[PDB]
């Protein structure tokens, strides 16, 4: 039932849902993963949301993408 969630934040401006997707495929199977975009104008909000099926590749992404690079910026991760 209930999945794992992480928050990403500090997103460039051009970082997709495919990318975030790329970036955390590694740590585990992602149930969905989204960057957040503003309805009337579909700019990146700055940060997105990736789920995981298992407690322990949300909680280790979450520790692993914490202050780590994509794109040209420093992303920081937390429980969602």
């Amino acid at each position: 039932g209930n999945h794992f969630h992480v928050f990403v934040g500090d997103l460039s401006p051009e970082i997709t849902t495919e990318d975030i997707k790329a970036a955390f495929a590694p740590f585990g199977r992602i149930s969905d993963a989204r960057v957040v975009k503003d309805m009337a104008t579909g700019k990146s909000k700055g940060y997105g949301f990736v789920s995981f099926f298992n407690k322990w590749d949300a909680e280790n992404a979450i520790q692993q993408m914490g202050g780590q690079w994509l794109g040209g910026r420093q992303i920081r991760t937390n429980w969602a």
